[PDB]
């Protein structure tokens, strides 16, 4: 794998090694709020994170992942558009070099400063590697970030970043409560899509919350001090690690709210 977000290996290049990049259910997409239909059949989401066990934070060269113990049903997503139970495996963000870009989904073409992805896999397939091969294998909860007031529950993540500056570095990250990253409302849009980094597999039910969370300038500035490169290599700041909106094709975005 030599894909990235640089000048010569960014999203417009990915198709050359991952031809699914030009598929019919790629993500992210623009959410046209006037075209998205309210679906009175969609249920409230069930976010059950009381028992979550965070373990480690990793700079993988394209973002940082906060990893969870997904060996049992401790932090799960159910309900909403989903059948069955999806276990939280990791969360990560995508963000910009400036506040005017960074999110992957857009809302009536508006870009947010960043987007959080809480990634879950369908326990009927037993492990994540099997789940990504299935059209209903994953559920990703996407949450927009705007810059304004600090997000108190994000600060513990921000403060550890200085210890995982470069690709391949990790740090123990236990006892982190991902409930502190949610907005007040769980109203959402949903549609069938894909992973947004290679392998770009078409295995995700996307659940994108309407209400952004607020983070401070200082919090997002610390995201932008991370590096894409490894230790001692030429410094490439980890910024603009987002894929653009892809064609919606033959898909409907449904709204949980009137
Ligand atoms: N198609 S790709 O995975 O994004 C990829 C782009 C690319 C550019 C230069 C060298 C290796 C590369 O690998
Ligand atoms: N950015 S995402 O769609 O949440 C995503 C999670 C994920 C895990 C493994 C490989 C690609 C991935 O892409
Ligand atoms: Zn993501």
């Amino acid at each position: 794998h030599h894909w990235g977000y640089g000048k010569h290996n960014g999203p417009e290049h990915w198709h050359k090694d991952f031809p699914i990049a030009k598929g019919e259910r790629q993500s992210p997409v623009d959410i046209d709020t006037h075209t998205a239909k309210y679906d009175p059949s969609l249920k409230p989401l069930s976010v059950s994170y009381d028992q979550a066990t965070s373990l480690r934070i990793l700079n993988n060269g394209h973002a940082f992942n906060v990893e969870f113990d997904d060996s049992q049903d401790k932090a799960v997503l159910k309900g909403g558009p989903l059948d069955g139970t999806y276990r939280l495996i990791q969360f990560h963000f995508h963000w910009g070099s400036l506040d005017g870009q960074g999110s992957e989904h857009t809302v009536d073409k508006k870009k947010y400063a960043a987007e959080l992805h809480l990634v879950h896999w369908n326990t009927k397939y037993g492990d994540f590697g099997k789940a990504v091969q299935q059209p209903d294998g994953l559920a990703v909860l996407g949450i927009f970030l705007k810059v304004g007031s600090a997000k108190p529950g994000l600060q513990k993540v921000v403060d550890v970043l200085d210890s995982i500056k470069t690709k391949g570095k990790s740090a123990d990250f236990t006892n982190f409560d991902p409930r502190g990253l949610l907005p007040e409302s769980l109203d959402y849009w949903t549609y069938p899509g894909s992973l947004t980094t290679p392998p770009l597999l078409e295995c995700v039910t996307w659940i994108v919350l309407k209400e952004p969370i607020s983070v401070s300038s200082e919090q997002v500035l610390k995201f932008r001090k991370l590096n894409f490169n490894g230790e001692g290599e030429p410094e490439e700041l980890m910024v603009d690690n987002w894929r653009p909106a892809q064609p919606l094709k033959n898909r409907q975005i449904k709204a949980s709210f009137k």
